[PDB]
DNA sequence: GTAAAAGGTAAGGGTAATGCACTTTT
DNA sequence: CAAAAGTGCATTACCCTTACCTTTTA
């Protein structure tokens, strides 16, 4: 499910055996991993890893592999032993797994019994004491972080990514029936309460109004209007008001629209409006951006030009006087006069 | 008794992993 | 040509943190 301490130990061991097999050094392997395409035994080795580690893609296995020998750029995929915040280091999870295994062997519990007692509404004194000692052995990290981690990692629910159409529906009806009560709902569906929230907030809440296609000009414009009415930005509320895109989709689209672009001057605005006006005339009453992006070639991305067009429509008085076609032609002509 | 510390639950938040359409390489 | 594999882009799987309660501990 996730890259744990075991997965790193497997990689390192498989790599040590690789070197011994072909009489190679770790420096020689690191040199091969600087190249884009792999060859020979190293190519055969990765193929094995992909098969031996089905929980991960070849792309992500390579990212970890290249990180293991250190290849610049792959630092973020490198092994982490400990941290005070965010993701748990491989040594932290190892300590937890050791403490849980010790606590479970004591008192004679199964790991299933352990998970149920953790999630038994109000945990008993033995569980409360288990937490206390665990916090001391991870004193660097906030005790609440460890508390949330353990619950998520040790649960009685069936953890899986596949939600069916019916299960999605059953969730909906539960929310209609009981409200935003994910613990009550979660137990009814044998699902981790947080997973129920996520399924609802990011998928099922939207119903059939959710879109996967490319954003429309109207959709992108609406997105800009709602961010103007508002940390600073609550993407969950943003998606709710837009109604056709998830919070992460909105968060992503907004970032692309507002990315750092080259300063649009008078001449730059003219070229854009002229390239748009060509698409308005030659093509149907629509804007084909495929040709516009290509002619820009690196200076602006699609979303950046769209962002600029939105602001031009809002600021140029011609767009309040005339329809899109004529207003654009008027906007260009007015832009050409001031250039004198 | 008290106040401090910690559990329980839901809102808020964010990135590595991945799918996809694509080019590139064997 | 098929097939294996790399890659930018948008989405997904999956996780963590904060806020605000109630409950337990000292």
């Amino acid at each position: 499910a996730r890259w744990t301490a075991e997965h790193w130990d497997y990689l390192e061991r498989r790599m040590q055996n690789f070197c011994q097999t072909y009489s190679l050094d770790h420096t020689q392997v690191a040199d091969s991993l600087h190249e884009k395409r792999l060859h020979g035994p190293l190519s055969s080795l990765v193929k094995l890893l992909v098969q031996e580690m089905p929980s991960f893609t070849r792309r992500t296995i390579l990212r970890h592999l290249r990180a293991l020998y250190n290849i610049p750029g792959y630092e973020k995929y490198s092994r982490k032993n400990s941290s005070g915040r965010g993701d748990f280091g491989v040594q932290e999870t190892a300590i937890i797994s050791q403490e849980v295994h010790n606590f479970i062997m004591d008192q004679g519990w199964s790991e299933y019994q352990f998970c149920n007692q953790i999630w038994a509404g109000k945990c008993p004194k033995t569980i409360r004491m288990f937490y206390s000692n665990l916090y001391k052995k991870l004193s660097h990290r906030d005790a609440k972080s460890i508390y949330h981690h353990v619950r998520r990692a040790y649960n009685p629910f069936e953890d899986r990514c596949v939600w069916s159409k019916e299960e999605d529906e059953e969730l909906r009806k539960n929310v209609v029936e009981h409200g935003k009560c994910w613990t009550k709902i979660g137990r009814k569906m044998a699902r981790m309460p947080n997973d129920c929230r996520d399924r609802w907030r990011d998928v099922v809440r939207f119903g059939d109004k959710l879109k996967r296609n490319a954003w429309s000009l109207e959709e992108e414009t609406q997105l800009l209007q709602i961010v103007a009415e508002l940390s600073d930005i609550n993407w969950t509320l943003v998606a709710q008001m837009l109604g056709t895109r998830t919070r992460l989709q909105c968060r992503y689209k907004f970032q692309q629209l507002t990315k750092a672009a080259s300063k649009f001057e008078l001449q730059e605005n003219v070229w854009l409006l002229e390239r748009i006006y060509d698409s308005l005339l030659n093509n149907g009453g629509k804007i084909h951006w495929e040709n516009i992006v290509k002619e820009a070639n690196g200076r602006w991305t699609r979303d950046q030009m769209l962002f600029q067009f939105i602001n031009l429509k809002k600021m140029i008085p011609s767009y309040d006087n005339l329809p899109l076609l004529e207003a654009t032609k008027s906007a260009i002509d007015d832009f050409k006069v001031v250039l004198s």
